């Protein structure tokens, strides 16, 4: 071993190396792990018998265990190093990551009258294991809080681990599964020991960062006509009598709309439209009522965000779909019923070319079957599934957004990729689980059948380090004029963005899209 | 095998989310209905509004029938109200159809 | 430099040091906020530094004696460049570096 208490078990690496295309980014933070559930498993539930409705019913357990969540980008990229990424590159995907705990120190605390006093406990241990067999509910990917804080000076609290399972109402069914985490092989650690493992990401497509410079309908040649014909006019024109006649034409530069096109816009699932200007929106609560939902097992679940769809069409900035966009908070924003000013609104404008506008109809098709006496009637297609000849763009990723998600293991899936953005994976990074080894207080002298109900209040702290080797797709393009680049304001401001403020609260003013550089569709 | 977790329940019961959703379009608790955009986070309390990374499988509706006779309508809807697809002028009943949960 | 000394295009690096922050006991229920409490702490140790210097020997033919920096011959209340009664070290006057002479 050659470690012991007198020696530190690691170093501090927060760095980003740009090596050719590969870019290695590491980080380190200080973590503190409070004791959870007085070392108990607990069935938790919410029944509709209370104020809850049938949609909010759940059943599940809350374990004492807790888990590191690094899943968000802003853990792994300093905004500058996140600038070099999105300005100079088309696409990037992870390759392998490595993970370390070290410098683990355990502490205990006692309450004597109002004196709150801490000391060190040398022998006490913590337990650590990763699930490499994916045998547990994988709860990363739902974008829960508690990820490594962006600004490395911060010290964070490891979030508790719990999971949900089948229910009928508040009760449970026979397939309801239970898991006792102490039932897995785990490693016990002493203030001298450290824990390390290496992961390797499965083959995954480069995440595309770029905006097509050609809207999908404009692929034509402006100058030249086409040799195909279309039906221009059904009625003999320029006469007092309306006698119907079939006339045909070619679609040239003059009429580009009728040209025969080889592809289709991406799929469309409509959303309700909302204006930032208050007066323009209706007076009602349509938030939940007119929301875009999907019905599953009697529980109506709002679609958040939904399929990736252009936020708003040209020359309207203000309108945004109801649920369609990711919405972050400003630093220090309230939890509930907080005003518009505190949230931030991502925007899909980059993909307006290849995907339909979110709040507007996908297309129009014929409702009826025409006749001499029957006028043709055409309906709107609000939701259009995937048809052959459709191309589309997945949702962009943001500095704050999640990096990946675990593809559910099921027989059939269509183009897996999360709705929040990021990468879909069939074998995501394992999730690390960690717990204080419970230390019982003094039991009585006379034997007692019951399990020990007392423990020494305890918590542990240490350092964690994670690196991710990334692969880049170099941007090679002939565009003559300059591109668009993400750049900080030139003009003066109260205080620097992406940097601390007077009282020491780190703050990030606005989300960062990944798509600036352009590519010929 | 049967998945032990319904697709909407993939979340973590305890922890909130950092995303926000639109909770309320109208200023609440006042005599005037002035519209206002308020936002919130979906936590354990409201799990329905949480941002989810996947969707249910595809759906092609069927007509519903009860084994209890009194509950079903009085008619023959068997063929008439059936779920069909039209091909080359020949209407062909869809048997069984896409795999879909029998009853909630 | 204007203060004197040597200009350098790659000076000695500057060493930076900090106590590793140790958080106090966080609450049981998870909290989104970063930890605002810490254990009051300080550290102490020993530091050692050496500098290998190069000299240009003084080789000169001047006949008469030079000027040299020398402590006073005459008595004084207490020794210069040395501690005083209460233990406060003191240096009475600055020391220039130029005494020896050289032909321009």
């Amino acid at each position: 071993g050659a470690d012991g208490v007198g020696s530190s078990s690691g170093n501090w690496h927060c760095d980003s190396t740009w090596l050719g295309d590969r870019v290695i980014t590491t980080s380190t933070r200080t973590w503190a792990l409070p004791t959870y559930n007085n070392h108990l498993y607990k069935q938790i539930s919410n029944g509709t018998s209370g104020g809850s409705t049938n949609d909010n019913t759940y059943f599940g357990y809350s374990t004492p265990w807790g888990y590191f969540d690094f899943n968000r980008f802003h853990c792994h990229f300093s905004p500058r190093d996140w600038q070099r990424l999105i300005n100079n590159n088309w696409g990037f995907r992870p390759k392998r990551l490595n993970f370390k705990l070290f410098n683990i120190q355990v502490k205990e605390v006692t309450q004597n009258e109002g004196t709150k006093t801490i000391a060190n406990n040398l022998t006490s241990t913590i337990q650590v294991f990763t699930d490499s067999e994916y045998q547990l509910p994988y709860v990363l990917g739902s974008a829960h809080q508690g990820c490594l804080p962006p600004f490395p000076a911060d010290v964070f609290m490891i979030p508790q681990y719990g999971y949900l399972t089948l229910n009928n109402g508040s009760q449970a069914v026979g397939r309801s599964s239970f898991y006792c985490l102490e039932y897995f092989p785990s490693q016990m650690l002493r203030t001298g020991n450290n824990f390390e493992f290496s992961y390797q990401f499965e083959d995954v497509p480069f995440h595309s960062s770029y905006a097509h410079s050609q809207s999908l309908d404009r692929l034509m040649n402006p100058l030249i006509d086409q040799y195909l014909y279309y039906l221009s006019r059904t009625q003999s024109t320029g006469g007092t009598q309306g006698t119907q006649q079939l006339l045909f034409s070619q679609a040239g530069p003059a009429n580009m709309s009728a040209q025969a096109k080889n592809w289709l816009p991406g799929p469309c699932y409509r959303q309700q439209r909302v204006s930032t200007t208050l007066s323009q929106n209706n007076n009602s609560n349509f938030a939940w009522t007119g929301a875009t939902k999907y019905h599953l097992n009697g529980r109506d679940s709002l679609v958040n965000p939904g399929v990736a769809m252009a936020t708003h069409k040209d020359d309207e900035e203000r309108f945004f779909p109801s649920s369609g966009v990711l919405m972050f908070g400003k630093q220090g924003a309230g939890r509930d019923n907080v005003d518009y000013s505190s949230v931030m609104l991502t925007s899909e404008e980059e993909i307006k070319t290849t995907n339909p506008v979110a709040t507007e109809q996908y297309g129009v098709v014929a409702d009826n079957l025409q006749q001499t006496n029957t006028g043709p009637i055409v309906g709107n297609v609000n939701s259009q599934g995937a048809l052959p000849g459709m191309v589309w763009q997945n949702r962009d990723v943001y500095l704050q957004g999640p990096i990946w998600a675990k593809i559910p293991h099921t027989d059939g899936n269509f183009h897996p990729s999360p709705l929040m953005g990021g990468f879909g994976l069939k074998h995501p990074p394992p999730q690390i689980l960690i717990k204080n080894t419970p230390v019982p207080a003094d039991p009585p002298t006379t034997f007692s059948q019951a399990k020990l109900a007392s423990f020494i209040t305890q918590y542990s702290t240490g350092q964690v380090s994670v690196e991710i080797e990334w692969e880049l797709q170099k941007e090679n393009s002939k565009r003559w004029n300059p591109e668009i680049q993400y750049t900080s304001n030139y003009y003066k401001s109260t205080n620097v963005d992406f940097a601390v403020n007077t009282e020491g609260t780190y703050s990030e003013p606005r989300p960062i899209g990944t798509r600036y550089l352009t590519r010929n569709l």
